[PDB]
């Protein structure tokens, strides 16, 4: 049978990390040796073949920005698991305590680390659907990777999408625009103080978050062409990789520490 398959005795399950009306999340250990991820399915709560699904697409990806798939055991009670990434989610890290010593610098490294995972994720032909700050893992030495924890989050969502279904990797850069936001605020909520509502008709109307305090006006100016209303208007990841490799050099090379940024 399949490589991915590995015996109920070398996974552990040490720490419960969340829980949903499908499964639960944990950490642990696979072969007494390696930490890892690991998510269950609730026998009787979602057809096993409808779970599997993830874990056949994880299989056919493979990139150094993208969650890592290690192993599963798809028999019920089925177990996905995948590489443990020590500092927990993006949103997370960014607003506990670690949150108050980044600046500028690591903030863009990470950024571009996470458009580099969406790069392959644009050359592979896949869409997100769901990309923001809560999807993203941090490990050690500030590694960022892409997750899909399959947590409307309308904030994060471009337009064309959240209206009228039409989710593509144009959709996904509207959304890394919303992330941009994420980093340089330390993980506050987008359109602080606007609901859901006013958040779609604002947006329909044109209307864009501001360049947040500290933040150079030409990464507000990345942000907002990632906003652009017409899809095909919006950039690659191809490019957003790049543009954030160089920043510090091409954009912003006279770029000094701030109180916060
Ligand atoms: C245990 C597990 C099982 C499945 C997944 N899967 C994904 O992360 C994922 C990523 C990309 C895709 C691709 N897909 C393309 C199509 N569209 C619509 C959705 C995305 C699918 C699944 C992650 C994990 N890992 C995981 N889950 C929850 C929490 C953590 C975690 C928490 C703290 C420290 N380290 C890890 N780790």
């Amino acid at each position: 049978k399949d490589a991915w398959e590995i015996p109920r005795e070398s996974l552990r399950l040490e720490v419960k990390l969340g829980q949903g009306c499908f499964g639960e999340v944990w950490m642990g250990t696979w072969n007494g040796t390696t930490r890892v991820a690991i998510k269950t399915l609730k026998p009787g709560t979602m057809s096993p073949e409808a779970f599997l699904q993830e874990a056949q697409v994880m299989k056919k990806i493979r990139h150094e920005k993208l969650v890592q798939l290690y192993a599963v055991v798809s028999e019920e009670p089925i177990y996905i698991v995948t590489e443990y990434m020590s500092k927990g989610s993006l949103l997370d890290f960014l607003k506990g305590e670690m949150g108050k010593y980044l600046r500028l610098p690591q903030l863009v490294d990470m950024a571009a680390q996470i458009a580099s995972g969406m790069a392959y994720v644009e050359r592979m032909n896949y869409v997100h659907r769901d990309l923001r700050a809560a999807n993203i893992l941090v490990g050690e030495n500030l590694v960022c990777k892409v997750a899909d924890f399959g947590l409307f989050p309308i904030k994060w969502t471009a337009p064309e999408a959240a209206l009228y279904g039409r989710f593509t990797i144009k959709s996904d850069v509207w959304s890394f625009g919303i992330l941009l936001t994420e980093l340089t605020t330390k993980g506050r909520v987008p359109y602080p103080g606007m609901v859901n509502r006013e958040v779609l008709d604002q947006v329909e109307r044109g209307y864009r978050m501001p360049c947040p305090p500290e933040c150079p006006e030409s990464l507000h100016d990345l942000m907002c062409q990632c906003w652009r209303k017409d899809p095909e208007e919006r950039p690659t990841f191809e490019y957003l990789q790049a543009f954030l490799e160089d920043y510090f050099t091409s954009t912003e090379p006279q770029y000094q520490p701030g109180e916060n940024l």
